[PDB]
Formats: C-alpha cells, sequence, structure tokens
C-alpha cells in the first residue's frame, strides 16, 4: 500500500561477475542506489547502471565506531524510503552475511509498514567452498566471526569444517583507511592450538576479487601462524578454514532406527565417497572408479529417459514472460498486483500458458512448460547422499 | 596446456534471477552444457543460451541409488572434457553445497591434468539468511545434512544458529519421481527434542523458486513436527532453521587479553544490537533509536567525506575492459595468456590504464580507477560487521 520500498542486494565477492541477474535488475530499476563495495570496477559498473548512486563507504572514518557508521548508512537508505522512493542498498558478497546496516535498515522499513526485502548473494564462504573444493555437507560446517569465537568461547567440532570470518580485526570496534595492526591475533592462534594442536593445518583463504587473479589457498600449521612474516599476511579480507582432525563413528541406535540394518555392511567410519577433502591431515587416497562406479558407467550405453521423466515442452512466448518476471521488477510488481490483467496482455501465449499465469500456481506453470507422462500421474532433485546410506543402498 | 576444461556453475535457488553474471557468461561460452535444475523456466532460459545442452535429471530413476546417478552425471561431463571440449556443468543453488557429482567430476578432471573450476552460487542457506533476516555471524552457524546429523550424532550449539538440509529424505539412499514417504522423519524430531526441548521453535523454510512466490517461513514447536498434517508439509526442498535457545556469556580471560578492559562497560550477555533475531523464543524488543543512534544521525547534517576517502575517477574505456574481463571468459583467457598484448590492443585506455593492465597488480588497477589522496599514502578495507561487546 505505502509508497517507498527497500531492496538490499549483494555484488558477490569477485568483481562484477558474482552479482546475480536479479541484483543487477533491482540496481537498474531503483529511484536511488546506496552501495558499499570493495573494488573500483564493481563501483564503476554500478554507476553505469543507475544515475542516482551514493557511496556509503564515505561514512567510515579513522577512530569512528563502526556502529555509528552503520546507524548512518541505514538512516540514509530509510530516509529515501520514507520520502516514497524505491531504494536499493548494495553490499559486497551476500548483503546479510556479517553486515549490520542491511538488517537494521530492513527491520526499520518493515516496522514502519514499507515493502522490505533482502536478495541473497554469493558470500566469501560460498567462494571458500568453491575454491577449496569442499562441501559443507561432508562433514558439516561451523561458521563464526573470529572475535565472537573468542569472547563467547564458541564450540569447535574436530569432526566438521570450521570457517572463521574477520580474523584480521580481532577485538577491533573501529576503522582505519590504511587497515589495522591486528595485535590481538595471537589470542586467536592460542585458542586454535588448544582446540586442534600445533601441527593441525589452517588454510589462509582469500577469494580473488578481480577476474584475472588466483585465490590465496595457503595451508599453514597452527604453530606457523606465530611466525611474524606469516601473521602479517592476514588482512581485512582474510578468512580461515580449519579442516576436520578425525572422522566421527556411526550411532548404532540411528543405524537401527533408519534400517541401514545389516551392520557389517555399514562402511568403516574411515570410508569416504570420492573425493576426499584434500586439506585434511593424513588424507587417505580414495578410488574414483570402484567396481560400483564402473558398473554404473557401463549402464550409460543402453540408458533411456525413464517413463516418468518430464521433457521441457514450452514456447518462446512462455520462456520470454518467465524470464521477464525474473529480470524486470516492474513487470513482476504488475503481475503480482493483477495476475489476470498481466496474463491477458502477454502476446502469443497458448490458452494453457495464459491460464497458468492467471492462477500463478507452481503446478499449472510446470504442466504448461513440461510434458507430464501418464506414467507419472513439488521438485525432487537431491544431488547429495550421505556415504553410509549411499554405499549400503 | 591440455585441451578441455570443466567449469561447474550454479543457478541459485529462485528461477533465473539468482544466476550470477559469470555463470551465465560460462553457460554461453561452453562447447557443451550439462544441467540439473528444479524449475522449467530456468531450464528453458539455459537452452536459449547454448545450443548443446544435456539434462542430467534424466539419470535419476525410481529405486535407483543416487550414488549411481552421481557417478553417471560426473562421467558424462568428464568424457566431453577428455575429448578436448570446454564443458560447463550447471546445478541449482551453489553447485558445491550438498552436491556429490560436481566435486567428483572436478576432482577427476583435476587428477587427469585438465583445467577445473567451481564458480560459487547462491545456496538455499544464502536464501535462508535473506528471507529469515538472520546473520550467520550473530551468533555463529552450524550447518548439517539431516541424515548425517543423526547417523554421526553431530553436535548442536543451543547458543548458535542451526541449519539442517535434506530433512525431507532422512535415511533415504534412492529416488522416486513422485517424492518420498519420509517415514524416518520422527527420528530427526526425537533428536531435536533431546537437544532443545519440545517447546523450542523450528522454522520450516522453503525459498520461493519462482519470482512471484512468497517463501515458506512457518515456525513450529519441536512437538508440532509430530502432528501428521505438519510432518507431511516437509518435502524435498524443505530446510530447517533452529534458532538459539540462550545467549552465551563473555570469557573474562579473553575480555582481558583483547583489552575490552573496563569490565562494567561490557554489555550484559542479554544486550543486543538492533535488530534482534525474531525467531528466538522470548525475543526481547530492542530499541532501534537509542541516544547513541540519534547522535550518529544528528552528525549526518555536517558530514563530509574524510580526507583519506578515495573517490572513483575512471574512464568508460577502463570500466568497459574490467566489465569485459568479468563477463567474457574468452577475453579473460586471452588477458591471462598475455597481459601486454591484450592491454596494448584495448582501444582508448590512458597510458596509466594500459600500464595497470600490463602489470595486472591490484594496486596499479586501484590507482588507475580511484583518486588516492596524499593524506592516505601518508590493503582492501571493508568491515560491515561488529559484534555487540566490541561495538559497545
Ligand atoms: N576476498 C575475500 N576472501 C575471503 N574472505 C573474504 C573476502 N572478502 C571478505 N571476506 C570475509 O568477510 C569478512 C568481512 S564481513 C562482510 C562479508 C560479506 N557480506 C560476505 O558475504 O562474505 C572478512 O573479514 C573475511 O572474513
Ligand atoms: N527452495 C528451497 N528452499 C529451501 N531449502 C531448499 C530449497 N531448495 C533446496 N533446498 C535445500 O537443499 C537440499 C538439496 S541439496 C542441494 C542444495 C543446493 N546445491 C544449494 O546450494 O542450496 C534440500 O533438501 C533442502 O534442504
Amino acid at each position: 500500500t505505502k509508497a517507498g520500498s527497500l531492496t538490499i542486494v549483494g555484488t558477490g565477492i569477485e568483481s562484477i561477475g558474482q552479482m546475480t541477474l536479479q541484483a543487477l535488475s533491482y540496481i537498474e530499476a531503483a529511484a536511488k542506489v546506496f552501495y558499499c563495495v570493495i573494488d573500483p570496477a564493481t563501483e564503476a559498473f554500478i554507476l553505469t547502471k543507475n544515475k542516482n548512486c551514493v557511496d556509503l563507504y564515505q561514512y567510515y572514518d579513522n577512530g569512528k565506531s563502526r556502529l555509528n557508521t552503520y546507524t548512518q548508512m541505514s538512516e540514509l537508505m530509510v530516509r529515501e524510503v520514507r520520502k516514497g522512493l524505491d531504494v536499493v542498498g548494495v553490499f559486497y558478497g551476500h548483503p546479510g552475511v556479517f553486515v549490520n546496516p542491511s538488517h537494521r535498515a530492513l527491520a526499520i522499513a518493515k516496522s514502519e509498514g514499507y515493502r522490505a526485502r533482502m536478495l541473497p548473494g554469493v558470500s566469501a564462504e560460498d567462494c571458500l567452498f568453491a575454491d577449496l573444493c569442499i562441501d559443507p555437507s561432508n562433514p558439516g560446517c561451523l561458521t563464526y566471526e573470529a572475535s565472537d569465537f573468542l569472547i563467547r568461547d564458541r564450540p569447535v567440532s574436530i569432526h566438521s569444517h570450521l570457517v572463521l570470518f574477520q580474523v584480521g580485526c580481532v577485538g577491533i570496534a573501529d576503522f582505519n583507511f590504511t587497515g589495522f595492526d591486528n595485535n590481538k591475533f595471537g589470542v586467536l592462534v592460542d585458542r586454535l592450538e588448544q582446540e586442534y594442536g600445533a601441527e593441525h593445518p589452517v588454510v589462509h583463504y582469500i577469494a580473488a576479487m578481480m577476474p584475472h587473479q588466483d585465490p590465496v589457498t595457503d595451508k599453514y600449521t597452527v604453530a606457523q601462524l606465530r611466525e611474524p612474516e606469516i601473521a602479517k599476511r592476514v588482512g581485512g579480507v582474510s578468512t580461515f578454514y580449519i579442516p576436520p582432525k578425525a572422522r566421527k563413528a556411526s550411532n548404532l541406535d540411528i543405524i537401527r532406527r533408519l534400517e541401514l540394518l545389516p551392520a557389517g555392511q555399514v562402511p568403516d567410519k574411515k570410508a569416504r565417497i570420492y573425493p576426499a577433502n584434500q586439506w585434511e591431515p593424513d588424507v587417505p587416497e580414495v578410488e574414483p572408479y570402484r567396481p560400483s562406479d564402473q558398473a554404473a558407467i557401463a549402464q550409460l550405453a543402453d540408458h533411456a529417459p525413464p517413463e516418468q521423466y518430464q521433457p521441457l515442452a514450452t514456447s518462446k512466448a512462455m520462456s520470454d514472460v518467465m524470464t521477464k518476471l525474473a529480470l524486470d521488477p516492474k513487470a513482476l510488481a504488475d503481475y503480482k498486483a493483477d495476475h489476470r490483467a498481466f496474463a491477458q496482455s502477454v502476446p502469443d501465449l497458448t490458452p494453457q500458458e495464459r491460464a497458468a499465469l492467471e492462477l500463478g500456481d507452481s503446478w499449472a506453470i510446470r504442466c504448461a512448460m513440461k510434458n507430464m507422462p501418464s506414467s507419472l500421474l513439488n521438485g525432487f532433485p537431491w544431488v547429495i547422499v550421505e556415504g553410509v546410506i549411499g554405499v549400503i543402498g
């Protein structure tokens, strides 16, 4: 009902390319854009997309409490919302991951009755999984802010992934344009030594911020983080990844209750699905082509789509409108305001395509765009299986 | 050196719009595209961008081990890599987050000496943070596969976020086109009851997969997950978010070693930065405009950029080439092959812009594109988070 909206979007980490299509489309549609980005190529890119941009980075200052900066950044965005403008806030990475002012501005906007939405983006942790070739699923992931990790004595699991953000500003509440003397870094290393031992690997991770750069994926021992030459390499964009030290055994009660029953058949806790985490100390070599793998590959020769497989069967007109709804926020708002009026003005839709848009139901749109076989009559693509379940079945 | 490459990219969760610009650019540049997506609008979008696409979803079947499907998906991609083609694999969300065949195909390609890269994408957990309006930083985040959670008895922290994926197929190794009777769901609820109590909230989260849909953000008690009508709502795209039950106290030793020293000034462990996590039980209302907030806002009237602030000062030619390097993988490969030849063929660059590209160094490119004031010269600095005890 109320005039004025706040949409907060991300740029991702790597310059320009890690922005989502929808983030770009909201930046272009905005009446005003407020941005806080790392790299000048992303900044320049944003300014080519909207004529009314404000750099939020100017509200940092030497010795200025970051909390005061964040209150100011939030208020600049919400002031424009209250004047009835469609406002877009733009932050580095995912705009909600280790970001104070986005959450603050969205909560204020929401509480005063304005439309308020955060669109997800690619985080430094998303980059970490991709560059270190690890899956948070295998074997679970603990993610902490490094100072919070220490002050609140957050628990570590030696059996799961550990990721630490803001390791380059331990205990630091303020800002400095030339970066920080991270003098309390030794307090973090002491905790890592207690939890994992002095010989356990820590990966210094820096995602490439420009398209031509390589990531930093430097493995050090906990002990090596005490060498002054190495400690000095940790900066404001540094993240730590600590791999598991050991593998956790199966709970026989759960094995029974999940009927993975022939107990002898459950893989040894040391048995891995290819590939193994290469960062783990004493990483055993895992066979990519076991007899089960070779037999599955042998079946490819005679493979045909199962009877229940639903081939795409759509039209340019339907693909075009579904693309427009994703990439044109004004078209989306019009559609959400009046499904029927919008659907009836789309040129070249089949009667089924028109009907499907009029309803808006997932099922109607899926039947309109996929041939549903008689054999078949939500989505079900699971692309991971836990090893003990997989190897048994 | 070797002909043939594997790039694995994501589509994000919400149809089309949550694909990154670089994922799209690799899908367009590929010799062959293998995709596994949820929604037909994303599938149709991909097929308009490349003429040589294969749907990997056809390798699932009723009663067929998902592990066998994943071996087949991986091998289809690596076979094309081995024949010297630039292959792009496309998976929904982040292609490395709860995805077996991406990691497998990349490891095989890498081990046989081919170029192999995963590009990050927007995960269901990225969507969860955005839609539930929570920050994994406040107060830390534990992320598990629901079956792994149970079988390996993974630890919970009652003080931090808990996220559980694949809650709709507990203990299930196979596939069914019509979905599953999630009959072992009650085993997960038993564990959540032990760890948090029967009254503690669990958020049933489903990200909107189409641009017009609303997310499902339904809060239930652990006990309510036992009602058959509610348990039945949990499906293949369901994720659980379990909020913290309590707030963790500060370690006085670390307070001393980090010189947050005037101990009386450290906020009560109950004190929160606005806003509070709305999903927490007994969430105390937090004042958005404290006297400190009002004083910071009062300072906006007389605000000027600090002297050390670096205004953007670039050219169309330089912004164009930096955009081309991000959005044109063939232009990027050419640049990476020969900085100098590439830099010297870019039209309309200033001598500084040309020199900066020739070197490739971050600093050279930053000076070329930003006015660095004398005050600054006498590292990338962008910290958008501060925890409560430090900040106050
Ligand atoms: N290029 C990079 N490589 C690795 N970690 C990075 C990074 N840039 C930022 N980070 C991490 O993020 C912290 C800043 S908090 C801002 C995070 C951003 N919203 C995101 O989605 O990731 C840094 O201290 C570091 O831990
Ligand atoms: N629309 C959606 N909303 C919430 N969770 C979802 C989802 N789609 C998938 N998921 C989660 O992802 C699991 C499949 S595993 C694949 C995850 C995907 N690679 C990603 O990046 O998120 C599901 O069981 C569920 O836990």
